[PDB]
């Protein structure tokens, strides 16, 4: 029931994700020289290093808010994609599923917590 714990399970899981050699194109923002159309298609780019630099600053509340963002990074690399059997794409689903697996106990241990506080 330790509400401020998904903090550092969420640095973990960061850390987990910057090893992972799927996660390359996303790790930094994308590159506006190299996609000029980029903004075109995307509103609201978002990448890996945008997420730990946020939750390192403070600025999630919550792993929801966190999650939120990590899912963006995902959902912009589907939106951008000429082709679903792309490279990038498809590098995207398996690192979306790594996060997925990983973020269910985070987001349901912060929940259950927060419902124990206000009990
Ligand atoms: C670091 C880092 C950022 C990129 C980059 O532009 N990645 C990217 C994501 N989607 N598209 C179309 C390109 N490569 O390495």
């Amino acid at each position: 029931y330790d509400i401020q714990a998904w903090k550092k399970q969420c640095e973990e899981l960061l850390n987990l994700i910057f090893q992972c050699e799927d996660s390359e194109p996303f790790r930094q923002p994308v590159d506006l020289l190299e996609y000029p159309d980029y903004r075109d298609i995307i509103d609201t780019p978002m990448d890996f290093a945008t997420v730990r630099e946020t939750l390192e600053a403070g600025n999630y509340e919550s792993p929801m808010e966190l999650c939120k963002d990590v899912r963006l990074i995902f959902s912009n690399s589907k939106a951008y994609t000429p082709s679903k059997r792309s490279r990038i794409y498809s590098m995207s689903l398996r690192l979306s599923a790594f996060f997925e697996e990983h973020i269910s106990s985070v987001l349901s241990d912060y929940k259950s917590a927060l419902r124990f506080h206000k009990r």
